[PDB]
């Protein structure tokens, strides 16, 4: 039998324990064989707080995948619903063991509750702001990073459900773009990728209840680090907002404001492209210091020169505003 791993976090200062499953791609030909999270590389602590996702894992067999999973609600047959409107979401991370084009993700979507076909517990119906039909759905991407770069995307697609038409590139912020010294993997940056730090999320909404604002700081040696002003359309903003998203080429928060009242599925993911160049939306050119169209960032490479490339999560916390 399958023993998905039981990650506990805090929502509203409670402590909630979900599953963790892995997406139906990684379950072989029928999509529905058992998954052992061990072999996949991904472990919780002894307390339950702290989510270890390696890229490579040798066994009996090599994982050179990484992961993709789903919260998953106790009941052990539908995701972990979310609305994070009006919330802040915060988690503490250590990303000093991912090099440069690795995506270390954490995100939510609109799947639905039930997957695919009321089968959640496989990890199906997948949908993100690049797929085509069933496929497509709302994505806020809270977290994709590395040691070297990150970035924070809001992909509106309208309607809301699977198969709208997405924002694919998103409403988007990059500190690089402002500060090449903001964030990287030393004491030199603002936020220093070599320690442990805390990402913290705010989802403001208006009066109306429609997400108005979506707020990145930091924390790291007790100190909070707001993110740098950006230029768009020659005004300073500091936070996603309609205006910047206008301003910067995105489309607004308002078809994610009307997808986040569904309820979003949350989605850990570590991955590599099987392409040179794959992450260097990333964290390569005007988005951070990597090396372009690097055949070694290709997935196959990566895991060779760095079989050790891992996240660690640690006290995912969700709280009203
Ligand atoms: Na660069």
């Amino acid at each position: 039998g399958e023993q998905r791993p039981k990650w506990t976090w805090e929502l509203d200062g409670k402590a909630v324990t979900s599953l963790i499953t892995q997406d139906t791609v990684s379950r072989g030909t029928t999509g529905k064989g058992d998954i052992d999270y061990n072999a996949t590389g991904v472990l919780v602590s002894e307390d339950g707080k702290t989510l270890t996702q390696r890229m490579r894992t040798m066994t009996t067999w090599e994982n050179k995948w990484g992961s993709r999973l789903y919260l998953l609600n106790a009941d052990g047959q539908n995701y972990e619903m979310v609305d994070l409107k009006g919330k802040e979401l915060a988690f503490d991370v250590d990303m000093s063991a991912l090099p440069c084009s690795i995506n270390a993700a954490l995100y939510t979507v609109e799947m639905a509750k039930g997957g695919a076909s009321n089968d959640a517990q496989y990890g199906t119906g997948y949908c993100d702001a690049q797929g085509s039909g069933s496929g497509a759905c709302n994505e806020l991407d809270i977290w994709e990073a590395n040691s070297a770069a990150t970035q924070l995307a809001v992909h509106s697609c309208t309607p809301a459900g699977r198969g709208g038409t997405c924002d694919t590139g998103g409403c988007n912020d990059n500190p690089y773009r402002t500060d090449k010294t903001f964030y990287g993997s030393s004491e030199k940056f603002a936020v220093d990728t070599s320690k442990p730090f805390t990402v913290v999320t705010q989802f403001v909404t208006g009066a109306g209840g429609a997400l108005t604002e979506v707020i990145r700081t930091y924390v790291q040696g007790g100190k909070t680090i707001p993110t740098p002003a950006v230029t768009a359309g020659g005004n300073q903003y500091t936070s996603l907002t309609n205006a910047y998203c206008s301003a910067s080429g995105g489309k607004p928060l308002d078809g994610m404001s009307t997808s986040l009242d569904a309820g979003h599925v949350i989605v850990v993911s570590l991955w590599a492209s099987d392409d040179a160049g794959g992450m260097d939306w990333l964290d390569s050119g005007n988005n951070g210091p990597c090396a372009a169209n690097d055949p070694d960032g290709a997935r196959e490479q990566l895991i060779k020169k760095y079989p050790e490339a891992l996240v660690k999560y640690s006290n995912l916390r969700i709280t009203t505003l």
